């Protein structure tokens, strides 16, 4: 059903993440973590604070699609285990050393061809499709492509809902 996943969904602010690799977006979908620039760090500290649920969109750079979509159950640390990201071109280990803790709420693809009626007020009204790394989806527009999304049966929002 979708009925926890609206209420996760309710006043949430959603994020548009361009992961450069496959590879780290998997590493993401085992480990419950995702790490970003300093700038969007930043950003989703401030967001994480401010709003129930922070909804992170995952897409692959020249992949055509979505891979899904998790939601930050935590700020920022350093510190850790070294994750083992695949470090692209021009990162360093220490730019992407601030970890956030994630639960996934679907794993499950969704092609562009599919979230072409979806446009972002956030970026001018571009398709949905069309962003930055860090790009804020607005409201509406994040809900209704989350939405969108498969069902990923595998996954029990019970636990996800508690934390908010
Ligand atoms: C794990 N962090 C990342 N992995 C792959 N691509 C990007 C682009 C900005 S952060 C990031």
């Amino acid at each position: 059903g979708t009925s926890k996943l609206k209420y996760v969904l309710q006043d949430a602010r959603f994020f548009l993440i361009k992961s450069n690799n496959h590879e780290n977006v998997s590493l993401a979908k085992a480990k419950g973590v995702w790490s970003t620039l300093p700038v969007n760090e930043k950003k989703l500290n401030l967001a994480f604070r401010s709003a129930r649920s922070v909804i992170l969109i995952f897409s692959v750079r020249e992949s055509g699609k979505f891979q899904g979509f998790a939601r930050l159950s935590s700020e920022s640390h350093h510190g850790g285990s070294p994750i083992h990201w695949v470090l692209p071109a021009g990162m360093s280990a220490k730019m992407l050393g601030g970890v956030f803790k994630i639960d996934w709420i679907c794993r499950r693809e969704l092609p562009f061809t599919k979230s072409a009626h979806l446009t972002n007020p956030w970026n001018e009204h571009k398709p949905v499709k069309i962003g930055r790394d860090g790009q804020e989806i607005e409201l509406e527009c994040g809900t209704q492509l989350c939405l969108l999304f498969p069902p990923d049966e595998s996954i029990d929002l019970y636990q996800v809902i508690h934390k908010m």
